[PDB]
């Protein structure tokens, strides 16, 4: 892989990404001082707590929508077999709407873009799961305050996705092939815009995971089986 090929791959997945991203990134930034009142806070919390499952679960689902789309032209992702494509995709999917989402995360007030305006975590009560929005929230907090810029969003989540140790992978050794350019190209990026001091301040792996999978564990009792097409 010549720097040709890894620089092309940088502008590709810039592009799927860009293409796919859902809301722009300047929309969420200048709809910062959109914020829900305290009456508007009160009618959230006073939702049940099956139908607050219910929006977010449908917010949720959309959003991975916009992530198959962007996985679909990773050039990679379609030569892979049928199988694999959906094992990265029911793996990957939701850990890279955690990452996106964190561009509607304004850490000034602590609050997130959700049906319109921002608002803090207290409007998820009625959820029940205030441990996990927490975490959440600090999460996004925590990614937020290094600015990640939207190329560095579009290679970060690409390789968040493109994970060659998922269990049930078939042919494995493609992803990692696959992997490893998107590597090489995240890091060749960093190296000219002077963004190295990024990489050890990123999350684990593992961080990711366990939030999105804390999350299905507290959602698992009102909502399974999603159909979400591809
Ligand atoms: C993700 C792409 S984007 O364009 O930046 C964007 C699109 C649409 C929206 C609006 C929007 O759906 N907001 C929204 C939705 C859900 C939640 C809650 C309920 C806390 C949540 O469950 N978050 C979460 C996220 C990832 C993984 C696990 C949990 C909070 C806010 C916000 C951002």
């Amino acid at each position: 892989a010549s720097l040709t090929e890894i620089e092309h791959l940088v502008q590709s997945v810039c592009k799927s990404y860009r293409e796919t991203c859902q809301l722009r990134l300047e929309d969420l930034l200048r709809q910062r001082s959109n914020i829900f009142s305290r009456e508007e806070v009160t009618g959230y919390q006073r939702k049940s707590m099956w139908e607050m499952w219910e929006r977010c679960a449908h917010h949720l689902t959309e959003a991975i929508q916009y992530v198959v789309e962007f996985a679909k032209r990773l050039s990679g992702f379609m030569e892979l077999c049928q199988n694999d494509q959906i094992v990265l995709l029911k793996a990957g999917a939701m850990e890279v709407v955690l990452v996106r989402m964190c561009r509607a995360y304004n850490a000034d007030n602590r609050t997130v873009f959700f049906e319109g305006k921002y608002g803090g975590m207290e409007l998820f009560r009625a959820l029940g799961c205030s441990e996990l929005i927490s975490s959440i929230f600090d999460f996004s907090h925590s990614l937020s305050a290094l600015h990640f810029s939207e190329d560095e969003i579009a290679l970060y989540t690409a390789l968040v996705l493109i994970n060659a140790h998922r269990p049930g992978l078939q042919e494995k050794r493609k992803v990692e092939q696959l992997q490893y350019n998107l590597e090489l190209a995240f890091h060749h990026h960093l190296c000219k815009t002077h963004r190295q001091s990024i990489l050890a301040k990123l999350p684990p792996k593992g961080k990711l995971r366990s939030l999105c999978s804390q999350h299905v564990e507290r959602l698992q009792i009102f909502q399974h089986l999603h159909p979400i097409v591809v």
